[PDB]
């Protein structure tokens, strides 16, 4: 049993549409939305736009009157819009950044805050480049009031950090540029290691290694397989694989991972080279609940907050928060409230590799009522009379539990392939 409680939130693809409005015609309610009816807008945003101001507020305010306290918060970045190239530009992603960042830093004066990047925090978007840069320089300086000068230095270098948490000064927060290691990043194509960020990261592990620290891992894109599709790694598999390695390697110093980008709830669990369990990952959704014309789902808002233990940085439990957006427009009130308690709702002790591999193999029953929260949970509850098929929920399963394509593939034929 543990003391004292420590507590973080987690942010993330706050994806800010400036452009939102309430007019009569719903292609012009929003940008975002690139031209089609927006489906049934309201104050707190639609399924097809991006996130309006107040949407973004309503998130951060229930923060602040939230009645929990926390040592820090994990911001995993995409904070411009879904609209195309042209239509955008650096100044105006900086912009952006700057609103966002600025208001953290009001409503947030004392809270320490840990931003990495993601691949829409750049014009045009995914082109994050290995060199310095108007953008990774204009962060720095928007980050400064957070971060160290050693910090900063790599920031603006190639768009990532490392940084002891002042009210925890043992515990080091490593911000990763996986931006880097995504498919459409042209700038990043047949490099060996961009930014060297491998190398250093190799190196800031090791050196955590020795002086007794523990690392949490944030990040944007997530290394794995993105769970709603079949063998398609969300990095470069090359790259996913060289990141794989290194968190096997040094799992021992890796008290947990987090990360965005997906816009929806995941879990997921390393394995080391002998197939046994030993890193949890976290992958939360998004604050936008944007979404394709095509698609029939997506996300509610959603916003969580972490517990550990101020000890060792174990991971205790996740409590996840969100916004019945529909509800939300309907009273047009920012009604947040809680979807799940981790342990709770999963019935499992801790956060620990092991009690999450557990879940999962709990998932792989033959019409685990397990796994249909979990699925009910993964589009943070948007539809839940929702289902899913057996091969759906194959690509989910395999996903979580594999995360290098040996196992991955493993595990998909096992259970059976073209
Ligand atoms: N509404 C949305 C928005 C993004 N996505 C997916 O999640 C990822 C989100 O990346 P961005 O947030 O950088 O657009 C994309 O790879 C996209 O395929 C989705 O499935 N539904
Ligand atoms: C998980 C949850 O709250 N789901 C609800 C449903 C309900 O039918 C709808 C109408 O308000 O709003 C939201
Ligand atoms: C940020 O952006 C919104 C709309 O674009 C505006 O209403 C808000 O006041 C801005 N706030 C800051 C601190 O820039
Ligand atoms: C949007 O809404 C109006 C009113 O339903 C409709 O007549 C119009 O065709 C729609 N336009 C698009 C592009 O969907
Ligand atoms: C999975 O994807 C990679 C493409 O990156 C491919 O080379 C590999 O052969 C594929 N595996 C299967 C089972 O098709
Ligand atoms: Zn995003
Ligand atoms: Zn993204």
């Amino acid at each position: 049993p543990p003391p004292a409680i420590g507590q973080f939130w987690h942010v993330t693809d706050l994806h800010l549409d400036p452009t939102y409005h309430i007019t009569d015609d719903h292609t012009k309610v929003c940008a975002s939305s690139k031209g089609a009816n927006a489906s049934n807008p309201g104050p707190f945003g639609d399924v097809l736009c991006d996130s309006p101001y107040q949407l973004i507020l309503s998130a951060f305010d229930f923060i602040k009157n939230s009645g929990q306290e926390a040592s820090f918060m994990i911001w995993t970045g995409d904070s411009p819009p879904h609209v195309p190239v042209p239509e955008l530009s650096t100044d105006t992603v900086i912009n952006v950044i700057t609103n966002m960042t600025t208001t953290i830093q009001s409503l947030f004066p004392n809270l320490q805050v840990f931003p990495a990047l993601g691949n829409h925090d750049y014009w045009p978007q995914d082109q994050l480049p290995v060199v310095t840069s108007k953008v990774y320089n204009a962060v720095a300086n928007l980050w400064k009031p957070w971060l160290d000068e050693e910090a900063i230095s790599t920031l603006r270098k190639g768009g990532f950090y490392s940084q002891k948490v002042t009210t925890n000064p043992n515990l080091r927060i490593i911000s990763l540029n996986t931006n880097l290691y995504y498919g459409p990043n042209i700038m990043t194509l047949n490099k060996t290691d961009p930014a060297n960020q491998f190398e250093w990261l190799e190196s800031t592990l090791n050196n955590s290694q020795q002086n007794k620290e523990k690392v949490y891992i944030i990040a944007h894109v997530p290394v794995g397989y993105l769970p709603s599709s079949q063998n398609i790694t969300a990095m470069r598999e090359y790259y996913n694989e060289k990141l794989i390695d290194i968190f096997q390697k040094y799992s021992d110093v890796i008290a947990g991972q987090f990360y965005g980008h997906t816009h929806r709830d995941s879990i997921m669990v390393l394995s080391d080279k002998k197939g046994s369990p030993v890193n949890s990952l976290f992958v939360a959704p998004a604050v936008t609940p944007v979404k394709s014309v095509l698609e029939k789902q997506t996300n509610n808002p959603g916003i969580r907050l972490f517990q550990y233990d101020p000890r060792d940085y174990k991971l205790l439990d996740m409590l996840q928060y969100y916004l019945n957006l529909t509800e939300a427009n309907l009273k047009g009130e920012s009604i947040w409230k809680l979807e799940y308690i981790l342990t709770q709702t999963y019935d499992i002790e801790d956060l620990q590799p092991e009690s999450l591999y557990g879940l999962a193999k709990q998932f792989t029953i033959l019409d685990s009522k397990q796994f249909i929260k979990y699925y009910n949970y993964f589009f943070v509850s948007y539809d839940s009379s929702v289902t899913c098929d057996k091969t759906c929920k194959a690509f989910q399963i395999c996903a979580i539990m594999n995360l290098d394509n040996i196992s991955y593939a493993d595990c998909l034929k096992q259970l059976y392939i073209k």
